[PDB]
């Protein structure tokens, strides 16, 4: 199957249009790029902001809201008939730090007086409610799908002990969902998004958490499975088990940040795209073939599959693509092999079905067909 321009190729969203939407994560500058715009128009019918809707992008100082960049993505989506996902109302990553300072400008996490800790909790929950209120009041008629909370369960199966949790306890999760519903109404759909949703003990902890919130009347409509995965892990069998169990609780499932890395964890990357062997792309294609056959099998439980990017010339996985060198200066990609130095984040991953020259990869043909 030829390495043809993806602008010449059968439309990916149309292949899946009765099964689920097909989305991409974007940065506003990509909307000024001819090739990226043509890619979005041709292949995608859902969009998400890679970064300009995160809390520090939207309210970096209290009372200073920057919707300019987010508005550019919303405008493009509407003009092209695309669904929008909001990434994300609450996350421990890069919080604007003002959220967690007390009235005296000290870190709330250090407060030891119980009465004052309770005061800090209420202050923080109020700041949280105002952040969500302002964003949802602006976009409730434009954005259908919301990552209300992100990564709130730890890899150890305990709630993540971020300042959110330290200062306010489980109530910051409840307040985030209740505020989203209060200001956006019944028609926006509210998700808890996380990575490694297939992996125990995280999986069961996530399951028990959303079960509990629902039994208490907290409005949660779905789970977002980031799906930052590898060629071999996690198995399709375990992805299937995961999606089924959340569906059994009455939740929608979205695949929200899909990328299929060429590497293991921690990655030992090639320094450049050209150095990645051809066989890796065939292995990746087989993986995508199996993955999307599975997503189709479960399409009554999945409303959306979003890739965390458009084509391989731009992927956040490059930030993880550490290049290992031996004593002689040769690149080392075997995880158990000797090495002398590492260049963190300087290598190249290749996670999508579209290559860096916007031509289709073997993985594209593997998911555009009906086999
Ligand atoms: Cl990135
Ligand atoms: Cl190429
Ligand atoms: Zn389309
Ligand atoms: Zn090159
Ligand atoms: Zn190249
Ligand atoms: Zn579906
Ligand atoms: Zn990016
Ligand atoms: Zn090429
Ligand atoms: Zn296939």
């Amino acid at each position: 199957k030829p390495h043809i321009s993806a602008l010449n190729a059968p439309q990916l969203d149309q292949r899946y249009k009765n099964e689920f939407t097909i989305g991409a994560a974007v940065e506003p500058y990509q909307l000024q790029n001819e090739k990226d715009v043509q890619m979005l128009k041709r292949h995608f019918n859902s969009i998400v902001a890679e970064n300009v809707m995160k809390p520090i992008s939207i309210q970096p100082e209290e009372g200073k809201f920057n919707f300019e960049q987010a508005d550019r993505i919303v405008k493009f989506a509407k003009a092209n008939g695309m669904d929008i996902r909001f990434h994300t109302l609450v996350w421990h990553s890069q919080v604007p730090q003002w959220f967690f300072l007390d009235k005296e400008g000290k870190p709330m996490v250090n407060e030891t007086d119980p009465v004052k800790r309770e005061q800090n909790k209420q202050l923080l929950l109020k700041r949280l409610e105002t952040h969500i209120k302002t964003i949802v009041e602006r976009y409730k008629d434009d954005i259908k799908y919301w990552d209300v909370v992100n990564e709130v369960v730890g890899d150890d199966g305990k709630l993540r002990n971020s300042p959110w949790y330290q200062i306010a306890g489980i109530d910051y999760i409840k307040v985030a969902f209740q505020a989203a519903r209060k200001y956006g109404g019944d028609n926006i759909k509210l998700y808890m998004n996380d990575y490694n949703t297939e992996v125990e003990p995280k999986r069961t902890a996530l399951y028990n958490l959303v079960k509990q919130l629902k039994e208490e009347g907290v409005p949660i409509d779905g789970i977002g499975h980031q799906s930052h995965i590898q060629i071999g892990w996690p198995s399709e069998a375990e992805i299937e088990k995961t999606i089924n169990m959340f569906a059994a609780l009455g939740l929608d499932n979205q695949i929200t940040e899909l990328d299929v890395s060429m590497y293991g964890w921690p990655p030992r990357a090639y320094p450049t795209y050209d150095a990645i062997p051809k066989q890796k792309f065939l292995d990746q294609a087989a993986r995508y073939d199996r993955l999307f056959k599975l997503y189709e099998k479960l399409s009554d439980k999945i409303s959306n599959v979003t890739f965390w990017g458009i084509a391989d010339n731009h992927t956040w996985l490059d930030s993880r693509a550490d290049v290992y060198y031996d004593a002689n200066g040769n690149v080392v990609v075997d995880p158990n092999a000797p090495y002398a130095k590492v260049e963190k984040g300087k290598g190249k991953d290749a996670p999508f079905v579209f290559g860096p020259d916007y031509k289709v990869k073997p993985a594209y043909w593997a998911i555009i067909d009906h086999k």
